[PDB]
DNA sequence: TGGCATAGATATCGCACGTCTATTATCCTCAGCGCAATCAGCTGTGACTACCT
């Protein structure tokens, strides 16, 4: 199941990247949660929105 | 005949409009101290009586 569902659909809708840890959009975080640019530079894009692990 | 503009048809993302339980220091109460006019006992003074001369 993990192998099948590892980034298979490849969604590119802004709403889908929210509350989705597999994508973890920078703008779709919380006040207390924050990205780490050291281990996440770029993994994908959606309407000019970068993806971080 | 064929290139593609121009609008019909349709969602689509952003801005704005509702709730919800807590990223962290209160509000009264009783016991313990204190302050100011009586009242009573320690100590001083006079009245009464013992003893050395």
């Amino acid at each position: 199941f993990q192998a099948k569902h590892m980034d298979q659909p490849l969604p590119t809708a802004i709403g889908l990247y929210k509350n989705h840890p597999l994508y973890a959009l920078k703008r779709h975080l919380l006040k207390y949660e924050a990205i780490y640019p050291e281990t996440a530079a770029i993994l994908g894009y959606c309407r000019g929105e970068a993806v971080y692990s």
